[PDB]
DNA sequence: TGGTC
């Protein structure tokens, strides 16, 4: 398979189908490397959970199949069309693993001051000062970078690097809970 | 109030 191939998750497959029927469904869109039905072994006999993974050899074939099938094609006996999307095992750079909690921020700071402070470390895609139900700043912020490496460099360079106005302790910079 | 969506 190509180094950029995508394993795809496919839902709304008839439980009666196996890899044999799925091979006939998918191969017209491109060469298929692997098909695996997700199975339930909780009792005897085991059964299909009604979904599968398909890995095309090429990324282009995976994307064309997804474009052609997802919410388009209804398989026999089904009441809803195929759902098709990249498999969760393909996720690599999750937002939660590149989001920082910034603590001990001056209650005066706004999202723009934080961006100015953390911009040197990479592309910021989200920045929020945290506010309670009264609307008052809670003295902390969330900063999401585009990659985890950016977030880690910000931690090493900024954690306890200074104490802001009105704060009892130096700024805290850590991966968010 | 050292406060994590
Ligand atoms: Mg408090």
């Amino acid at each position: 398979m190509d180094p950029d191939a995508i394993k795809m998750f496919v839902g709304q497959i008839p439980r009666s189908w196996s890899e044999k029927e799925l091979k006939e469904l998918f191969e017209p869109y491109g060469a298929v490397y692997q098909i695996n039905v997700l199975r339930d072994r909780s009792q005897n006999p085991p059964q299909s959970k009604g979904c599968c993974f398909v890995t095309f050899y090429t990324r282009k074939a995976a994307l064309e199949a997804q474009n052609a099938l997802h919410n388009i094609k209804t398989l026999p006996g089904m009441h809803h069309p195929i759902q098709m999307k990249p498999a969760d095992s393909e996720k690599s750079n999750a937002v939660e693993d590149r989001k920082l909690f910034i603590g001990m921020v001056s209650k005066k700071c706004n999202e723009n001051d934080i961006r100015v402070m953390f911009s040197p470390f990479g592309q910021i895609e989200e920045c929020r000062i945290l506010r309670g139900p009264d609307g008052l700043s809670r003295g902390c912020a969330f900063v999401t970078f585009s990659t985890r490496a950016m977030a880690q460099n910000a931690i090493k360079a900024m954690h306890q690097s200074q104490t802001m106005e009105g704060c009892s302790s130096p700024i805290v910079v850590k991966f968010a809970d």
